[PDB]
């Protein structure tokens, strides 16, 4: 379905003047625009899905009604904020769709009186992070690491950070936000009500309606935090010693502390990067894991005291705060799949081995570790739509990534993220296998949206990856869903379903 005058009319009437229609050309803004926030090259193939136009809105008035010009025709609503969804569902769709890119909508509206900020969809969490500090020196905000991670589907689905065993994640932050529903309503807090309002707060993105802006509360951060990023080069035998006392270590640590590890091999050795954050000073930070985790070996040298910003730059593996203002740092600029995990056991040291033997195998795979407990087991279940808490021990997340060079051995890559993933099955949880919904997983299942024998089982098909995502939030989304979005004019392979 092409884009026609009835659309492009719709825009320009309603002064939606930034819009770009669908191009084969290569040297075309669309394409450009395009290109621009697609966060896994894996979805930058010639091949895959691309818009009739895209629609750049510079405020909240014009989103609600490129959202309603979008309704008279039959196009897939596609909304984009940063563009990492690691299934690019943001810019891809089976059914021809118009992307909306939030990328103008990137204003952050800090209140130092409240302690609180309006923080635009569009706006990243770099471009967030960077505002934060730019204002105060005593004042930050928990999620995710990724600078150009946008807010947009990021505290949609969570926002899961260092600070997250001090905070909880993003959306257990958010006291307000104004959400455009399908009909272009312009609803705060007060007016989409409560059981909308908390959907919206982890329950995923691109599923009840544009956000135009979330309302974030800002954290209290001492001038001075510290944080380490240290790789140790050891051989398998250190590395799972290592592992398996760090579950223990970083789940039972302090919320003032965040040890988090990003593992990977290479037939000889196993590398393991230390990622550490003290919500405190060098000297305490030290102690701690001087006593703690003594086999760390970190030394002096390797604690940084530096400000909150500059540490989640650092933490970003930026090289000044000023980057964190960079939307289009990419950083990796490699293909991905990525799956994840949450523990509700301790994990086995054969677990963690028999993880490293199968890094060992495959240099382009890494797993990354994280502790939840702290504050993470201080939020009920059903707080906000993310379930995992009191009970969840570690998010164990297998990734791999390539290089164009590495294109053609992609389907290896896949294969061995998949043997990973298997292998993992008995140490994980079970009944269901737990996920997380910004980590959505396409292999999980998904909804053919244009198939009605499978629309009309929408909400059983989807339980599968649902009680995944939300456990028992999963009935409560499918309420919220249906009052904001009965006809389900925003979804997604996995966007919930509503009532029918
Ligand atoms: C649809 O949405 C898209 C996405 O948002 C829009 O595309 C964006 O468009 C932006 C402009 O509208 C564009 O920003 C540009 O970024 C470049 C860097 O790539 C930046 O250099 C440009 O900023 C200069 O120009 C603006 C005005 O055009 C000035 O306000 C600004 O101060 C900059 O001018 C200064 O630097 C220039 C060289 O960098 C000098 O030539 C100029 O003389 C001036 O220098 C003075 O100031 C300096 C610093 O203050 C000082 O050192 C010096 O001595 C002088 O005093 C430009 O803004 C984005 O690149 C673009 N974003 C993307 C992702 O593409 C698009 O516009 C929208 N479409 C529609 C229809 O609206
Ligand atoms: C690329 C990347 C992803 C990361 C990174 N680090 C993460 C981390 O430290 N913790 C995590 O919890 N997740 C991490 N992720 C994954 C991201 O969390 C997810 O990819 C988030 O969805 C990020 O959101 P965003 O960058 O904006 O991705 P989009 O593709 O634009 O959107 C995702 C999803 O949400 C819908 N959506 C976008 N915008 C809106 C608005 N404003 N309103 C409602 N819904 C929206 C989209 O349709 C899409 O379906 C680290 C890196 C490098
Ligand atoms: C501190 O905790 C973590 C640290 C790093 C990661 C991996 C990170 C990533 C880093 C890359 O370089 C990359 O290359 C394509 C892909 C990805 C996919 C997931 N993304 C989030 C996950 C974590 O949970
Ligand atoms: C509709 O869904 C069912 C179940 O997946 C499938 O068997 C059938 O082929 C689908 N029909 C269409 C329209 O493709």
């Amino acid at each position: 379905a092409e884009a026609g005058n009835d659309l492009l009319s719709c825009l320009t009437f309603n002064g939606v003047r930034n819009h770009t229609v669908f191009s084969a050309d290569s040297d075309s803004d669309f394409n450009r625009f395009l290109h621009l926030s697609i966060q896994n090259p894996l979805f930058q193939n010639s091949l895959i899905s691309k818009p009739s136009a895209i629609i750049l809105p510079g405020s909240k008035e014009e989103l609600s009604n490129t959202i309603r010009c979008i309704r008279k025709g039959s196009w897939t609503i596609r909304l984009r904020s940063g563009g990492h969804s690691y299934e690019g569902l943001s810019y891809t769709s089976d059914t021809p769709f118009i992307l909306i890119d939030l990328m103008n909508l990137n204003r952050v509206s800090i209140d130092l009186e409240s302690e609180t900020a309006w923080v635009e969809s569009g706006s990243t969490l770099g471009e967030l992070y960077y505002a934060i500090t730019e204002s105060s020196s005593k004042l930050g905000f928990t999620a995710g690491w990724c600078p150009t991670v946008g807010t947009g589907g990021h505290i949609s689905g969570g926002g899961f950070g260092m600070m997250s065993r001090k905070y909880g994640l993003a959306a257990d932050n958010v006291v307000d936000a104004i959400l455009i529903d399908a009909n272009g309503a312009i609803l705060d807090r007060q007016a989409m009500g409560e059981d909308v309002f908390w959907a919206i707060r982890g329950g995923g993105g691109g599923v009840w309606g544009a956000i135009y802006a979330w309302k974030i509360k800002l954290l209290p951060v001492p001038e001075k935090v510290t944080v380490f990023r240290v790789t140790k080069n050891v051989a398998i035998d250190e590395a799972t010693s290592l592992l398996h006392k760090w579950q223990f270590v970083a789940e039972e640590l302090e919320e003032d502390f965040t040890l988090s590890v990003l593992g990977g091999a290479d037939e000889k050795q196993v590398w393991l990067t230390m990622l550490g954050f003290h919500f405190g000073l060098k000297t305490v930070a030290k102690s701690t894991f001087d006593l703690l985790f003594p086999e760390l070996g970190l030394v002096e040298e390797d604690y940084l005291e530096m400000s909150w910003g500059e540490s989640f730059a650092y933490l970003a593996g930026l090289e000044t705060v000023s980057q964190l203002n960079n939307r289009f740092l990419k950083f990796d600029e490699r293909a991905f799949k990525t799956k994840v995990d949450l523990t509700k056991e301790p994990l086995p040291s054969k677990a963690f081995y028999g993880l490293l033997e199968r890094l060992s195998k495959e240099p382009n795979g890494f797993i990354a570790l994280n502790g939840f407990g702290g504050q993470m087991s201080k939020i009920s279940s059903d707080f906000t739509p993310f379930p995992h808490r009191s009970g969840t021990r570690l998010m164990v997340e297998y990734i791999v990534a390539w290089n164009q060079s590495e294109q053609k051995k992609k389907t290896e890559f896949l294969d061995w993220l998949e043997k990973v993933y298997e292998f993992m099955k008995p140490f994980v949880s079970k009944n269901p296998r737990l996920g997380y919904v910004n980590h959505i997983d396409l292999d999980l299942g998904g909804i053919d949206w244009g198939n009605k024998t499978v629309v009309n089982n929408a909400i059983e098909i989807s339980r599968s990856w649902g009680e995944s995502y939300f456990l028992s939030n999963y009935e409560r989304l499918i309420r919220a869903k249906t009052l904001i979005d009965p006809n389900n004019v925003f979804n997604h392979p996995q966007s919930i379903p509503p009532m029918a």
